[PDB]
DNA sequence: CATGGAATCCTTCCCCC
DNA sequence: GGGGGAAGGATTC
C-alpha cells in the first residue's frame, strides 16, 4: 500500500502570480472583502513572500495592511482558481485511477499499482511535480506513505515545493516522536483535550482505556488516533461524492429586521441554484451567524425534491424561526442544500 | 477586526416494534 | 432495548 498525496502551494496566490507573472517575488494577498468597511475581510491566502511577515489566511485584510502596506492585494476569483484545479486533477488521474480530490488543492493518489517501491514512488512523485509545472506552471508538494495520513504529514513537512516520502521506518519514530497536534483532524479543540488526558504523541494513545478516551473526544476520533498509533490505520482511496451546496454572505451592517435580511437571503439562495445545477435537494438550511461570532441554523427535510419558489418561501419561515429563538442580532446569512434526489 | 465551502461526527429527541 | 431518521451544533480542513 503506497499513496501518494499531492497539495498545491500557496494556491490561490499562485494562480494569480501565473495568470501576471510580474508578482512573482512580491508579497502577494488574495483576500474576501466583506464590504462592511475599507479594507473590511479576511485574507483566504498569501504567497511565502508575505507568510514570512505574519500575513496569512485567516487574519483580517487591515491588519495584513498594517504589517505589509506595499504588498498586492487581490480579490479572491474562487471560479479562475477552481478551473485551473480542475485541469491539474485530470493530470493525476493519468497516474492512476484510484484518486481522492479531497479540496481545491489536495489530492491522493492509490498508487499501489503504478509503483513497486518507494523508490519508483519518489521518481514517479518527481514526475508529477515537474508534470504539473511544465503544463501549468504550479508547483506543489509530494508526500508519499503507507497511508493517507502520512502521506499527508509528509507534504506538510516537506512544503513549499517538496516532495518526501515517509518509509514504514519514520512512520513508527513519529507514532513516538509527533506532536499529536500535527496530526490531521486534530484541531486546537481536540488537542487541548488530548493534553488534559497526558497525550502530547500518537503513542500515548495506547496507555489510556479506550472508554475514557471516547468519553472526551468521542468514539469515531479515538478508534481514529488508535489505529494510527498502532500502525494498523488504512483507508482507501475513493472519490468523494458532493453532498451540499450552500451559499453564505455578510451584511453591510448587523441586523434582526426581517425586510433588511431576506435580500441576501434570496441572494444566497439564487447563488446555491445556479451552482446545484440539475440536482434537486430534498432538504434545506438557513445558516446564520450571529453578531458575537456563534453560528445558528434552522432546517426541513421534505419527501420530494425543492423547487425554488418553494426554497424561498421555506427558507423565509426558517429564518423568521430563528430570529425567534435567538435574541440577537445577525452578522452573516445564508443557506445549504442537501440530500440531492 | 475575523471570509468562506463542506464533510463528518456527536447529542438529543422522536416514532415504533 | 434498539433500528432509522431528522435537527441543531461541534470540529476540522
Ligand atoms: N480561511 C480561508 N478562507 C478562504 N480560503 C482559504 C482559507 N484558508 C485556506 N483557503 C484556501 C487557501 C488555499 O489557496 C487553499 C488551501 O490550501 P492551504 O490553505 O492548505 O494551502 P495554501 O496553498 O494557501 O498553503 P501552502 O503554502 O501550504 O501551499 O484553501
Ligand atoms: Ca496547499
Ligand atoms: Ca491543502
Ligand atoms: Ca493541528
Amino acid at each position: 500500500m503506497i499513496v501518494l498525496f499531492v497539495d498545491f502551494d500557496y494556491f490561490y496566490a499562485q494562480v494569480e502570480e501565473v495568470l501576471n507573472p510580474s508578482l512573482k517575488g512580491k508579497p502577494v494577498v488574495v483576500c474576501v472583502f466583506s464590504g462592511r468597511f475599507e479594507d473590511s475581510g479576511a485574507v483566504a491566502t498569501a504567497n511565502y513572500e508575505a507568510r514570512k511577515f505574519g500575513v496569512k489566511a485567516g487574519i483580517p485584510i487591515v491588519e495584513a495592511k498594517k504589517i505589509l502596506p506595499n504588498a498586492v492585494y487581490l480579490p479572491m476569483r474562487k471560479e479562475v482558481y477552481q478551473q485551473v484545479s480542475s485541469r491539474i486533477m485530470n493530470l493525476l488521474r493519468e497516474y492512476s485511477e484510484k484518486i481522492e480530490i479531497a479540496s481545491i488543492d489536495e489530492a491522493y493518489l492509490d498508487i499501489s499499482d503504478k509503483v513497486r517501491d518507494y523508490r519508483e514512488a519518489y521518481n514517479l512523485g518527481l514526475e508529477i511535480k515537474n508534470k504539473i509545472l511544465e503544463k501549468e506552471k504550479i508547483t506543489v508538494t509530494v508526500g508519499i506513505s503507507k497511508n493517507k495520513v502520512f502521506a499527508k504529514i509528509a507534504a506538510d513537512m516537506a512544503k513549499p515545493n517538496g516532495i518526501k516520502v515517509i518509509d514504514d521506518e519514520e512512520v513508527k519514530r513519529l507514532i513516538r516522536e509527533l506532536d499529536i497536534a500535527d496530526v490531521p483532524g486534530i484541531g486546537n479543540i481536540t488537542a487541548e483535550k488530548l493534553k488534559k488526558l497526558g497525550i502530547n504523541k500518537l503513542v500515548d494513545t495506547l496507555s489510556i482505556e479506550f472508554d475514557k478516551l471516547k468519553g472526551m473526544i468521542g468514539e469515531a476520533k479515538a478508534k481514529y488516533l488508535i489505529s494510527l498509533a498502532r500502525d494498523e490505520y488504512n483507508e482507501p482511496i475513493r472519490t468523494r461524492v458532493r453532498k451540499s451546496i450552500g451559499r453564505i454572505v455578510t451584511m453591510k451592517r448587523n441586523s434582526r429586521n426581517l425586510e433588511e435580511i431576506k435580500p441576501y437571503l434570496f441572494r444566497a439562495i439564487e447563488e446555491s441554484y445556479y451552482k446545484l445545477d440539475k440536482r434537486i435537494p430534498k432538504a434545506i438550511h438557513v445558516v446564520a451567524v450571529t453578531e458575537d461570532l456563534d453560528i445558528v441554523s434552522r432546517g426541513r427535510t421534505f419527501p420530494h425534491g425543492i423547487s425554488k419558489e418553494t426554497a424561498y418561501s421555506e427558507s423565509v419561515k426558517l429564518l423568521q424561526k430563528i430570529l425567534e429563538e435567538d435574541e440577537r442580532k445577525i452578522r452573516r446569512i445564508g443557506v445549504r442544500f442537501s440530500k440531492f434526489i
